[PDB]
């Protein structure tokens, strides 16, 4: 149920019909692995099945020593320039710091003695979920101790050698990811947290039923917005913090704004003036205001659900939406940029394509079964994605999205015609309708002086 | 056969001698894996060789269930601001959408019954290559059914346990990549498509012999420009779309433009004016025009072959090349920027290094066996890579490329001297030679008024 | 021992107390793997243990052929616009090129005959460390030749089949990484160089004892700043160059500068003027000057040690530090930007948070156990991280860093009040205090004309 409207007057289009899924907070969980403390590998036997077990214990001990070197380092990692600067893992690292305090590990270790999942209140008072995901201590001590603890080693069966390599592999891969990521990984792989464990962790979290359903049906998105932070390894326990997203805003209207340069079409080369709406990005109603996301990557779309991160957003009054139907409205000052760079390009929207065609550029739209069906004249135009498969601007061939949905072409005079090119400011990168008007007055006043 | 020319007048250099390899389209292929439908693991025997087989089937079924959660989400993912906005996987996703239609899977499944490679015309009419790369259904049903389908399970040999883990591993790794990439991966790994399968897929594609030779000798580049899109999993078939690049433009001349700030060298601190050519990047002749690639990553160089993506390009008239030999030419308006920020830096070209040395900065060029061999005075200068191994600008040490090739130093008066610093605009980021001239006239006219 | 100072006058904060770890050069080492030359797999026996060995040799030969296709391609890969352009792997590639010369491999192969580590002087004269990390030739020829070299193949034990898959796996993973990275990988994984081999390689390098201690305690950072460059594969030897960082500057003072927009707080909407210090980033004393790193990613912090890369830096006079205590100082011209965009945001510093609150925005600071404890008025303010856990600006919730350290609030009149909004330039992106003053004079002079 996605719709789109193109505004010929402002060379821009809005895609409506989306639902919000904004990350507004973080939930920190502590994931543990019970380790076996092995120092000496006591066996002088040259048996082939013992040698393969000795070689896997060396890999095991190498990973332990490798992780111990990571815990000794406190781990870390148009209108985009207007944002702030957050600290993404500031919450998770804070939990990682507490686990270094004395006895804090013993709290975790004792709570995870009978069950593999428990809720622990730390010394500072925060209630974190704790999960023991692997008990290599139990396996090594019950299945491998009678082998490599005496001098007359008992030769294991071939099946145990294979089984130990499987169980040890997860530890090795967790160590591998932390080694090439300085102890902070994102997204969180299935080695840090399996699809079963993650879903189970979501169900046990203190969140609403709407958040549980949302997170469970989009765990791949949950992983891309999660961090895995190596913390400690001591007292036979490896602990790393998993920082999961909290979606405080769900199911509010979202819309995406696409913009393209709007220039004059005079045949004289340098006598053209351009103008581009700069407020392009994702917009989502949020607590009476509008959360605006100017960057491309910060929002991921899954069907009609938009997952965004508020740390890369601005908070604007809802009147910002008035710029779509009336860019000259007196309630909000719509942001634009100006130039004399009349160069051709295209923007692929959710349900169509905007084409800014200028100069000697060949701009067309094609179908697979029939070829060219529309040829654009100079200016800014738009074509729906129904019956159109590709758009061509110069030597560039853009495929359009085949998402189903109705588009609407809103006819209107391109607002660039309302300006006189002799008093038009054309070097404005962070400007607005009013900043241009007041700047034209100053130029127009100095002309009135003559 | 790479050459380079440095232009002292404009503080810029051009590297010629390259050949084009531009991605201009996409080819979509459907890769399938025949799966076995296993529900109940019927065996109450505690045999060690059966237990290892049961543990691998659980991993198998976990990957199947994990993939089923991915298919329920329609998957997605100086002069750089001038480009447009494409939708990279719009073509592949379109094919991924068709595979959800009724019976479309049965078409694929039936065509891949006798052979593992076939050409299928879908319901919409497009002809796509289809490849069955793994038949776990055949392996599980022929090698594993007589084990875990009765209640008196037949204990397999140890060799089958090892063989099943190998064949199941590819499915697990494909699932792993799609889990941490929201169903869209790039580059395409050897798990999605092995070097043998990819080469075979290229040879069977409906393309020219030049494209086949080009793609086969640079498959590592082909992978970096390809996408793997998870599609469907039903009726015992896992299908994912692989989106491969089409190189419509091959073997045309390409050249790379390097630019650096050109400032005045007055000893008074703030009395200096700067000027930098902004049209830097890769240029490739293309269909009578020139494809310009302003960003760094969009083009990858392999020997003398330049692989670029047209979606991140502009289409300029061929006269843009005139800016190199004459920046004041009357046919094309060469783009520049201005500032008063006289700060030192260097640009490592293909066959040398440009040095913009200003103020109290120590700028040198060194050889490993002899140390400093040249000391730069203030201004913009250039040194060939023959006999030079490193360049130093301040506290920064740049190694130069040791690619073989002749360089040419084109003497000329730095054009920054032709301007008077009192009417010089110094806040222009998107400007040109003519925009500066007409702006100097307006400032010069208001001075004539006095 | 980290401290922080906030400057209310300039809406900026400086975090002191850090120690430098600047990458200033590169060390190139050659890592080799002795390969076995296998062509024909002579065995017509259908034994299950032979079949598993034949299947692993095919994977082995596939990786060899895959690597041979990579070596045939010479491999490659606010104030940020002011930097230069280096060539990161120019040093490593230079070594990779020399290994293609005749007999250069024989030098390496002969030197690594008795030991697995040797120092080799190449034909050009450079002394590089060389390390043989895997001898598959020795394993295949001693453990696998009596099997697949006769026609009456001798069936191996099951333990050898498992052992061969382990030793062959490293070669396969090295091949895997080079396939999806065009022969150049970063960071350097434990497959290219294990934690034991890397530490051993560091200890044998011709560097100081301070560099050895620094590199060994932060090998995860060493990996993130290293490259692995596929070179050659011929004469039964696979060789790839590992490019390691050299830290020429260690333990000098470093400090991080945070800045935020400073605007006027008039209730009239568009009558406000803004101003933002643009010199934000990392600063480290370096050889009498100051190395300035304007970008975020180029510096990684581990406790109080800052690892930076000089290739992404500028070299400024030490007087740049005067802008913190006096932005109007006459020795250095402090860089700023101007706008009329009064929009709310926050910057999370090392020990607190700057809040730029304007208009109808709700800006607060909270504690977990008590909720809101401070409400910001319009303007630019600051709050320490002691007793504060989160900051909220609009719909955005920022967690603050809980690093221990003292903060200091330096009271002062916001310098934006000293300007008259009628002659204030508000479109300056690359400007400074003096450029603004001289621009106000020109506007003020034309007003004096009337
Ligand atoms: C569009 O949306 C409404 C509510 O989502 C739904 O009831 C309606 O059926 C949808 N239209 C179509 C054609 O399905
Ligand atoms: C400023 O410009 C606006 C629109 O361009 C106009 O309505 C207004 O009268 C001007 N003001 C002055 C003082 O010229
Ligand atoms: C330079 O190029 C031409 C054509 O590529 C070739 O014939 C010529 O031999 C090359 N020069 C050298 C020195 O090899
Ligand atoms: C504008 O400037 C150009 C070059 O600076 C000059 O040739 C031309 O005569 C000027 N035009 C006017 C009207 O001053
Ligand atoms: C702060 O630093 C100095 C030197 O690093 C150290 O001697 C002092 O003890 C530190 N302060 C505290 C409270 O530890
Ligand atoms: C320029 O401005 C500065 C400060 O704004 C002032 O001290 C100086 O006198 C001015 N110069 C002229 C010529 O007006």
């Amino acid at each position: 149920n996605i719709t789109e409207e193109f505004y010929q007057s402002t060379c821009s289009a809005v895609s409506k019909g989306y639902l919000s899924a904004l990350r507004t907070g973080w939930y920190t969980s502590v994931i543990t692995i019970e380790l076996s403390n092995i120092k000496e590998i006591k066996c002088n036997g040259t048996d082939a099945k013992v040698k393969l077990i000795k070689q896997e214990l060396d890999k095991y001990k190498n990973a332990v020593t490798e992780l111990q070197l990571l815990m000794q380092s406190t781990p870390a990692t148009f209108l985009g320039i207007l944002l702030g600067v957050g600290s993404a893992i500031a919450s998770g690292v804070a939990v990682s710091k507490v686990l270094h305090l004395e006895g804090e590990v013993n709290k975790i270790k004792s709570a995870l003695l009978s069950t593999n999942k428990a809720v622990v209140s730390l010394s500072n008072g925060v209630s974190v979920l704790t999960s023991k995901v692997l008990d290599l201590k139990n396996y090594i001590d019950k299945q491998l101790l009678p082998i490599v603890n005496k001098q007359s080693c008992s030769i294991p069966n071939i099946e145990t050698v294979i089984e130990f390599q499987q169980k040890n592999n997860r530890l090795l891969e967790i160590t591998r990811e932390f080694s090439v990521n300085a102890g902070v990984t994102t997204p969180v792989s299935t080695y840090m947290l399996t699809n079963s464990e993650l879903l189970s962790l979501i169900n046990d979290m203190p969140i609403t039923n709407d958040q549980k359903k949302l997170m469970s049906n989009n765990v791949q998105i949950v992983r891309q917005q999660s961090y895995s932070i190596m913390s400690i390894i001591k007292e036979e326990v490896l602990a790393y913090v998993v920082q999961l997203p909290l979606y405080g805003v769900i199911d509010t209207p979202c819309w995406k704004l696409h913009t393209s340069p709007l220039c004059t079409t005079n045949t004289k080369e340098g006598s053209n003036i351009c103008l581009t709406r700069t407020d392009r990005g994702w917009y989502c109603d949020n607590a009476g205001s509008v959360s605006f996301f100017p960057q491309a990557e910060t929002c991921k779309v899954q069907s009609n659900r938009v997952f965004c991160d508020t740390m890369n957003s601005l908070t604007l009054p809802s009147e910002v939406n008035l710029c779509n139907v009336d860019i000259f409205n007196p309630k909000y000052d719509c942001k634009i940029m100006t130039s004399k760079t009349d160069v051709s390009s295209s923007v692929i929207t959710s349900l169509g394509a905007i084409v800014s065609c200028y100069g000697k550029t060949k701009c067309t739209a094609s179908n697979k079964n029939r070829g060219i069906i529309k040829t654009f004249s100079n200016g800014c135009d738009y074509v729906s994605n129904k019956g159109v498969d590709t758009v061509s601007v110069g030597n560039t061939l853009y495929y359009v999205n085949k998402q189903e949905g109705k588009s609407l072409y809103v006819k209107g005079e391109p607002i660039i015609n309302f300006y006189d090119p002799l008093v038009f400011p054309s070097d404005e990168f962070d400007a607005s309708i009013s900043q241009v008007n007041e700047k034209i007055n100053q130029s127009l006043a100095f002309i009135r002086k003559s």
